Parts: C-alpha cells; sequence; structure tokens
C-alpha cells in the first residue's frame, strides 16, 4: 500500500460555470487555467501520481504544451491513472477536500463521485469528496479562487 | 485499509477561551462557529468520515439545524465515529496538524490526545496532534483565525 | 501501517539561495528560520513523526535551543528517523507537495529524492516530491514565502 497527497489552486476569472470534479457548476465567475481548470481533479491526480511515485500533473502534462489547452481534466485523470496502473497499482480509495467559500459543492458531490469512480474504474464507495469554506478568511474566503486537497491510497 | 483527509478553518471573534481538540485554551479572542468551533476536531471528523466514504461533517450535522448550536464538537466526533464503526471500520491511527500563530498548542496536546483517544475508543498511541505557525504569513499569521488539517487511516 | 501528515511555512528574507529538500536552489531571496529553513524537510519530518505518534519537529528540536541554529534540516530528518525506527517502524513511502510561486522546483526534485531516500535509507521509489503554485493568490502567490505539505506511511 502507498499513500499520496495533492494540492491545487485556481483563480476566478471570466464568466462561469466552473468545472469541479468533472461537474459543470453554475457560478458568476469561472476559473482561469491552461486546461478546464478543474481544481479537484488536478489535486486528485497529483495524489494518485504521488502515491505511485510518478511525480505530478505538470510533469506529465506541461502548461507549455498547447495540446493541453482547454483540456478535459478527466482526460488527464484517466491517462495518469492508466500510467499508474501500468506501474502495477490498483486503487485503494481516495478522499478529496474542496476549499471554497462559494459555490456550494454539496449538491454536486454525488455526480462528482460518479465521474471519478468511472474514471478510476472503481466503486463509488472508494471515492469521497467533501467541501469546506475558510470562513471568509484568505484568498478562498475573499472569493479570489478555489483550492483543493486530496489524498490517495494505492495497492 | 482506508485513508481520509480533513481541513477546517474558524475565525477569531469575541472573548476567549478557545476549544481545540476538546481542550479549553486561554486566549484573548475566541473562535466564531455554529458549534463550539473546535477546528481540530472538525478537521479530524472530516478525515474519519472521508476515509469511511461517509461525506463530511456539514452533511451529517448541518449549520442550519439549530440542534447543533453551541454543540460540543466531541459529541459530533463520537457520533460520526459511531456511524463509521457501524459501516464496519475500526481505527488505524489519526494525525492532526493545527495551524496557528497563537496560542501555543504544545502544552495542551497531551490532554487533546486523551480526549480524542477516549472519543475514538483507542490507545493514545493511535492519536497524534501537532502544531505549526505560518510565520506571520497569511490569515493565520495575521491572527485572523486558526486552520487545521488531519489525516486518518481506517481498517 | 500508520499514516502521517505535516505542513510547514517559512517567509522569504535576505539573499538567496534557498535550501528545499536538501537542495541549494538559486533565488533572489532566501528563507528565514532558526535552522536552514528547509520547508520541505520540516513538513516531511512532521509527517513521519506524526505517523509514529512522536509529536512534531518543534517538540524534538526546540526553536529556543541554540544547538539547532543554522541546523541542517537533513540532520534533523535523520535523527527523527532514527528515533522513529527505534519505536519499531520502517518506511512505507512518503509524498511531498511544495507550494511555491517561484522558484521552479521541478528540475531540483530528482536530487531532492536522492537526498531524502538516502536520509530515510530507502529506495528512491519510496519517495515522491511535487510542486504547485497558488496562481498568484495568497502569501505564496504574492511571493511572501513557501509552504509545503507532506504525508507518510510507516509499517
Ligand atoms: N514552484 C513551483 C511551482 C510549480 N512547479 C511545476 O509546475 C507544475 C505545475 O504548475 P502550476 O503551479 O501552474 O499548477 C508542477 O509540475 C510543478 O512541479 C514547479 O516546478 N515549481
Ligand atoms: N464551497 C462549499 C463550502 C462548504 N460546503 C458545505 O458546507 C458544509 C460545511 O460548511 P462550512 O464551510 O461552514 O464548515 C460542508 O459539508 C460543505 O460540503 C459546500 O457545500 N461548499
Ligand atoms: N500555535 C502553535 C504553533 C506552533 N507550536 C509549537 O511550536 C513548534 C514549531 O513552531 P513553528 O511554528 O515556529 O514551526 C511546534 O512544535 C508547535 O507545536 C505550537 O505549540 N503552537
Ligand atoms: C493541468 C495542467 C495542464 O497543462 O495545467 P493547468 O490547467 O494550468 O493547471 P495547473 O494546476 O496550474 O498545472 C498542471 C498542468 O498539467
Ligand atoms: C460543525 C458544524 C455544526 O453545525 O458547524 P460549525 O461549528 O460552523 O463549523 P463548520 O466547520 O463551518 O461546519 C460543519 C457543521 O457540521
Ligand atoms: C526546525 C526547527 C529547529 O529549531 O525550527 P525552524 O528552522 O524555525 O522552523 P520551524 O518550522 O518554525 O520549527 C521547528 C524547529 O524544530
Ligand atoms: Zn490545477
Ligand atoms: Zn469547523
Ligand atoms: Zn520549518
Amino acid at each position: 500500500m502507498r499513500i499520496g497527497h495533492g494540492f491545487d489552486v485556481h483563480a476566478f476569472g471570466g464568466e462561469g460555470p466552473i468545472i469541479i470534479g468533472g461537474v459543470r457548476i453554475p457560478y458568476e465567475k469561472g476559473l482561469l487555467a491552461h486546461s478546464d481548470g478543474d481544481v479537484a481533479l488536478h489535486a486528485l491526480t497529483d495524489a494518485l501520481l504521488g502515491a505511485a511515485a510518478l511525480g505530478d500533473i505538470g510533469k506529465l502534462f506541461p502548461d507549455t504544451d498547447p495540446a493541453f489547452k482547454g483540456a478535459d481534466s478527466r482526460e488527464l485523470l484517466r491517462e495518469a491513472w492508466r500510467r499508474i496502473q501500468a506501474k502495477g497499482y490498483t486503487l485503494g480509495n481516495v478522499d478529496v477536500t474542496i476549499i471554497a467559500q462559494a459555490p456550494k459543492m454539496l449538491p454536486h458531490i454525488p455526480q462528482m463521485r460518479v465521474f471519478i469512480a468511472e474514471d478510476l474504474g472503481c466503486h463509488m464507495d472508494d471515492v469521497n469528496v467533501k467541501a469546506t469554506t475558510t470562513e471568509k478568511l484568505g484568498f478562498t474566503g475573499r472569493g479570489e479562487g478555489i483550492a483543493c486537497e486530496a489524498v490517495a491510497l494505492l495497492i
């Protein structure tokens, strides 16, 4: 068994919606990023790659490479997962923590779990997503962006 | 074995003391929250619920429900633990990291461990709590609030 | 198997270079701290100590004790590791996440892995280090300091 941890942040910019955990969530502002800016899946990806000792998302899918512009972070998740499985690992379970003042993530979590469980080829019970605000404190509390943390356990 | 991760933040407000890890710690200011605002136990709770794929603290004990006003976060911890055990899990070990410029947490950690070990029904050796400041940087460094992170391993 | 988590922050100050994961990295500014201020190894140390239920870095190597001034964080890592092994644990794997806007950590990661794997007496495959920026948001985004998170799995 191997443990992994990921952390990611994206700033708000433009018109909504935002894509979090693969779900299109309505919001006043959108998120700025090379890909679709899915903070949750990026953090999740780093956790899995980390547990596999494969590095991180930027190393495998460079900000510079134009092939990843507007990229579906789920596509990146699946590829990172493919490579991980090739190194010989299987999923243990993953846990994600979205840190945002708004929008409300709770109603979208079930669908996020559905998408992630599909992408990782596992049972929905092997996937957990949660959210918390920083009580108006910080860049997240001031609504400047969304952060996300994740841990993974590979077998 | 399942892994879990939690993160929580509460802003200072009012007169002290603050309750962290169940311990009443003397401080100039107190913490604002629906319950007693125990940042450490909330983060710990999310870690355990996450590892159990039970969601998060807000989902089980809503900010809206007046039954949780002034609530003892230890009561919430035990209940979340009860439910977790019902899903069939046993405690592996937990690790907590309190992020605060002040007050000093170190002298209160032993008692925190005592409380948590009791609430989780485990040996004190299965529980670890630590602290760090962000070196005056950030909302924590500016003394605007306390943050806390936690990881858990269920069996 | 036991899980651990660590988090650390150090503010920029003075002339460079900075020491991260044991590597001397060229930078305009340096990092302020009692020891060499290696944010990555401190976070890693707390993760390992946490998983071992040995507390944290400050508890074992006090900011007050002048013996640790300018200290090589690798020396502190090895000692914490020595004690951990004495409690009976062996390394599972560790994962580190450096949170910095700059400098670029990627090219220095291989050497960091070499140092850490040596200090922990393991294969480089049992060690992973990654980096991410907070997209100009926060004290890290504003270049005020570097943060770092880490998780560890002991056996
Ligand atoms: N300080 C930093 C920040 C990011 N990066 C590299 O850039 C990639 C991701 O960049 P972002 O911060 O834009 O998400 C990561 O692979 C990371 O290693 C780095 O090498 N040093
Ligand atoms: N962006 C956010 C922030 C919090 N929440 C929900 O609110 C509950 C906790 O709220 P607090 O941020 O007040 O601790 C969590 O269960 C979380 O899922 C959310 O759904 N979306
Ligand atoms: N709020 C805080 C912050 C740090 N500390 C103690 O100080 C030591 C490390 O201090 P630094 O924040 O300077 O890294 C840790 O062992 C921690 O327990 C504390 O006891 N309470
Ligand atoms: C996902 C990738 C794709 O280029 O980039 P972004 O969408 O900018 O977001 P980031 O988290 O900054 O970096 C990692 C990259 O792999
Ligand atoms: C603990 C609960 C209880 O209503 O609320 P709070 O004391 O406000 O703190 P929070 O961490 O914001 O949310 C989760 C809730 O379950
Ligand atoms: C590493 C030690 C050594 O005195 O201190 P620092 O170099 O200041 O950094 P910190 O992360 O604040 O605290 C823990 C101490 O053990
Ligand atoms: Zn990202
Ligand atoms: Zn809380
Ligand atoms: Zn430090």
